[PDB]
């Protein structure tokens, strides 16, 4: 199609997938293809099981329903199995023991984890300690790789020609309210100037962008020839934000409550993505709008999961 | 005919005992018998495979959960669990609706128990997959009702018949206020040729919305006379000529004996939804008239056919 | 020796005690743990119990023991319900424990329990159609820590099979002796053999009386007993000395009246490791906290992750020993 894949595949088994950094670019393509083919696959009713024999442990050390009762149906979807950790924290899991110990052991029982945790350290010291494959299911960095994947998937199917690389082929994108802390938006964008991409923050003051993540944007521009002083646009209302952009990301949380009303002045094919849940920063008029993809955003998290189990996993 | 009644009941969402009409009902009673001979013979059970449900459990209900989940695991399938969290913990803030909306796009079905009655009908409005009811606010737990039913047609299987000389007679006893096993139960019943024994203390009688569907549905059969639904304050009249005796759950006053059973018909069975406190004594469980164990055993059989009959895409012997 | 015998003895068993194992069936279960290690160790299909649907109950938090049984159940192909972060009132609410493994044991084809109360345990397995694994109770009888104990001594010293006169296997359990009911569990199995125990201990923490006397019993049953099969210490220099196994059991901040009272007297070093047996091998249930240096995980002697990763295999062929449908692969 476009790259060898079987040798991305030899490239992938028994990879740890912690941050989006981890992923190169014929890694990307392989699970973006690979998701694609679970999306028909699934969508046909037709046989998920690529990945058998396989026993899985999920520790959840926070509340996150979605991103596990996500990640154990792409396990269970595939064919394999798993033990789940659970309604936990940091403390009462470990209790005395060290990280180090508690992974040591546990990889000896199981083939790969999916280990959500708020300390970006414990994430960290479970590779160093772990026999056995980890993919980060969301840390307290706001390294949530699987997220950048599907929110990078669901733009694909829209708008293709971010993979083309061209001058020509120009996205526009505007991530809108809690810019400082929405760490999904700085994972994505991290993700995103790696291609010919244009950013327009819409944020309330105390809540800007952070100058790291421009810096990163920037220096990936640049690398791909990609960048100028029109790459990146700050805005302080939706009017002007919403403007000429091929997607509209919203973050959770306002100042920037998206209605009918405010989506009029857009493109046509303006798509609107939320990494959900949403509280208020979506009206629920905008669910019937055809723009609005947030909720196929989410199904494609099922796609995206069993494409990197199977790639990482298959033997 | 079941690949006329099965391809009717294919995603259908179970929320109340009235969502089961006669001709499925029929199919559930006999998927339900296939499926326990099958198992008493440790014959292969794996019915329904490569399916994956999720099952929320938004109040601890321990046996009706693991009930569910032993279904799913011995036809074959796979589950997710949600569990020991309530309404709050979980839709931490999340509208049901787009809850609902996102975990149906990736399982085949979804088994909800939420102690209120409104979330179950959103989650109905806004899932794209099949709900089964374990359990809500409303009383509505279907499934109790059809293995109830089910234990009963075992041992009397002329229910069926709706013939003017084959009449069931049943006494429902403790707690009909609030018992809503009973009400679920006498719905079912009453679409049946079936007589009501009530026997309760006065701050738990039976509630008229009850009676009025009992007295409804008898009228439509042409079962009804005033010698249908008789009240009784005490066990002796109580358990007179009932071939069912359905003890209820208290949150006492008539505690099943073997003194007690002594002037019962030989072919009386007693159920009980369970768990038990000191309604029926440990004596009672050795007497052959007991089958609530059955009972809840039977629960296993029910689950298994009505996922067989609702998510199913060789029927079963 | 006679697997389709033993085997046969074994279907439908209940584990409950490490008494509930005798000789026999003690070596298919090594035997078994090995033929899955092997398996695991050489990707082969592992699958040799499918179409079974377990229930484990874990009524108060054990995560490794519930984490492995959990990991051999789904390796061997078979499914389970699971029962987590409930205690004894939360599960059963009302119910008595009869009524409740009566339902329970007709939907599943077998039971992992773990709960503090000994009683709870019994009540279960007499009410059960079902057959039951305990997995840690109050009484501390937890069967499948002796038996992956125990088969991890046997990998390095197979000679405790042997019943020889003069090949005896010594031991020093060292830490908290009064409270180390995994101890006790082990002491038990192990008396039954050639054995020589250091009990290395803190007065207040110093073995229990009916322990000695199980193992003084259990000894002379097989005339290995002498007045130095069992030697008392209060140090390590004396206790390591000519122990074939060093057993570090744990120290519980619970157990200790008050937080003063723990305050890990015993902490196993390279420098204390020095005048051991070159062949010594270390082991402890885990987890640890202080009591073996993360400068002990590199020296060869120390086993105790292996020890850990053992009980997957023996937790499979206890698993497949009872439960495979009158089987022979
Ligand atoms: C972080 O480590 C958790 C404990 N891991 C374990 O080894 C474990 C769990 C158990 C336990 C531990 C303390 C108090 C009561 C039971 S028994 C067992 N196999
Ligand atoms: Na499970």
């Amino acid at each position: 199609y476009k790259i060898d894949l079987d040798k991305i595949m030899t490239k992938m088994k028994n990879k740890s997938v912690i941050n989006i950094d981890d992923v190169d670019d014929e890694e990307l393509l392989a699970i973006l293809y690979t998701s694609k083919q679970f999306e028909k696959i699934l969508k046909n009713n037709e046989d998920s099981k690529y990945l058998e024999n396989k026993v899985f442990c999920s520790v959840f050390l926070e509340p996150s329903t979605r991103t596990r009762c996500s990640f154990d149906a792409a396990i269970l979807k595939l064919g394999s199995k798993v033990l789940n950790i659970t309604d936990m924290n940091s403390t009462s899991f470990y209790k005395g023991e060290t990280v180090e110990d508690a992974f040591k052991i546990l990889s000896t029982y199981v083939d790969g984890i999916i280990y959500r945790d708020p300390s970006k350290k414990n994430v960290d010291i479970a590779v160093s300690s772990s026999s056995k494959p980890i993919i980060n299911a969301g840390n307290g960095t706001g390294e949530h790789p699987t997220q950048s994947l599907l929110d990078f998937y669901t733009i694909h199917n829209y708008f293709p020609f971010i993979l083309d690389r061209n001058i020509n082929k120009k996205l526009n994108i505007a991530f809108v309210g809690d810019l400082k802390n929405g760490r999904t938006v700085h994972s994505l964008s991290k993700l995103l100037s790696r291609y010919n991409v244009s950013f327009n923050f819409v944020s309330c003051k105390s809540l800007n962008i952070p100058k790291d993540i421009v810096n990163t944007i920037t220096y990936n521009l640049k690398k791909n020839n990609f960048y100028s002083d029109d790459s990146i646009k700050y805005f302080d209302n939706l009017e002007e934000g919403l403007e000429d952009v091929h997607i509209i990301y919203m973050t959770r949380i306002n100042a920037f409550i998206l209605s009918n009303k405010t989506l009029e002045n857009t493109r046509d094919d303006t798509k609107i993505l939320h990494p959900l849940p949403r509280v208020n920063e979506i009206k629920v008029e905008v669910d019937s709008n055809p723009k609005s993809v947030y909720f196929t955003q989410a199904e494609n998290g099922l796609y995206v999961r069993m494409a990197l189990l199977y790639l990482i996993f298959s033997s």
